């Protein structure tokens, strides 16, 4: 008896660094402590090719980007760079034990938080 911590399409990177290209995905963040992710929603629903990251040893981070705060805390900051105009990229990778890495993209920014809160929020739990 689990509850769904956040599930929906996600975005996966298909191609190289130079040349990005995200497909759409199906994520499903269980309170199991279990991160799955399917090619898409008839893999979800019919249940085809849907990977599962174990969340005991799992870490979440941007793709080699500042932290993700547009809201700002308020507060003299280490860089508070970017003024004008903002990137407002919002991408979380999920890190197995066997370097198995999760990239995907939110395609909600609000989703992006809950998701990369689900992931730690699950290891929290395995944790303790």
């Amino acid at each position: 008896r689990a509850i769904p911590i956040k599930q929906s399409f996600l975005l996966k990177r298909s191609g190289n660094s130079l040349n990005k290209e995200w497909k759409k995905k199906y994520v499903t963040l269980s309170s199991n402590g279990f991160l799955l992710y399917h090619p898409s929603i008839n893999d979800y629903i019919h249940s085809t090719h849907g990977k599962e990251m174990d969340l005991l040893r799992t870490t979440v981070k941007v793709p080699g980007k500042r932290p993700p705060r547009a809201i700002s805390a308020f507060g003299p900051s280490a860089s508070g760079s970017a003024g004008q105009a903002e990137e407002e990229n919002f991408e979380f990778l999920i890190v197995s034990s066997t370097g198995q890495t999760w990239h995907f993209e939110a395609a909600s920014f609000e989703e992006r938080d809950a998701w990369v809160q689900a992931i730690e929020s699950q290891i929290l739990a395995s944790l303790q």
